[PDB]
């Protein structure tokens, strides 16, 4: 099936997922001279309950931190939305070296990693599964991670990785509020786009923070030292999991600032 290597990677995805060549694909390069300031954009409001943190899982190409999503204890509001969106997961993307690793780029500049905080439209839909294929179904906050000082807010996450080293391993991950990972300013860009890996549904309203957060070279190494193989097999480090930027195809990136 799909991955990030030469044979199964982003350039091959269109063979089973033709939507890969769609008109609302993500990530994109944000050109700041081509952005349109939108006065109707409200501030982003996040209110997450640390009791909704559930589990951390090695999914082979990445790792996920999942949240209980049965009620509105943890929600995203404001920005371009009238609907309340329910938190379900966060995860990261990174690259082979510090030079690249973000999915979104800003004026052609690649960052070292990217944090995704993902939510589903619980005002309109009854489940993640229902919401996932709907144009207004998902909302994902993207935060660009710039290599520099060690980020202490990443500590619980990084400390958890030793228990989920190989594909399929999972462990409880509780009492964590991922708004602690967000930058202090929530000034943002927004555009209509997609999941950045299969099944690549054009169901995401992207909220990309203007301000980066930090990550050290050694914290990035921790991500890359996760293994994509199952326990007992030859070790295959998770070297990278970022998709190349995709054509805007006439979409407008709006700015809240
Ligand atoms: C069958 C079924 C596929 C998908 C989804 C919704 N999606 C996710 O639960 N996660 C996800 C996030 C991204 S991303 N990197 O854009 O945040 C890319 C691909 C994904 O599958 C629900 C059900
Ligand atoms: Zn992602």
């Amino acid at each position: 099936d799909w991955g990030y290597d030469d044979k199964n990677g982003p350039e091959q995805w269109s063979k089973l997922y033709p939507i890969a060549n769609g008109n609302n694909q993500s990530p994109v390069d944000i050109k700041t001279s081509e952005t349109k300031h939108d006065t109707s954009l409200k501030p982003i409001s996040v209110s997450y309950n640390p009791a909704t943190a559930k589990e951390i899982i090695n999914v082979g190409h990445s790792f996920h931190v999942n949240f209980e999503d049965n009620d509105n204890r943890s929600v995203l509001k404001g920005g371009p939305f009238s609907d309340s969106y329910r938190l379900f997961q966060f995860h990261f993307h990174w690259g082979s070296t510090n030079e690249h690793g973000s999915e979104h780029t800003v004026d052609g500049v690649k960052y070292s990693a990217e944090l995704h905080v993902a939510h589903w439209n619980s005002a309109k839909y009854s489940s993640l599964a229902e919401a996932a294929s709907k144009a207004d179904g998902l909302a994902v906050i993207g935060v660009l991670m710039k290599v520099g000082e060690a980020n202490p807010k990443l500590q619980k996450v990084l400390d958890a990785l030793q228990a989920i080293k190989t594909k399929g391993k999972r462990a409880p991950f509780t009492n964590f509020d991922p708004s602690t990972l967000l930058p202090s300013s929530l000034d943002f860009w927004t555009y209509p786009g997609s999941l950045t890996h299969p099944p690549l549904y054009e169901s995401v309203t992207w909220i990309i923070c203007k301000e980066s957060i930090s990550v050290s070279s050694e914290q990035l190494a921790q991500f890359r030292s996760l293994l994509s193989n199952v326990e007992g097999d030859n070790a295959v480090p998770m070297q990278h999991n970022n998709r190349p930027t995709q054509p805007l195809k006439g979409r407008t990136v709006r700015a809240s600032f």
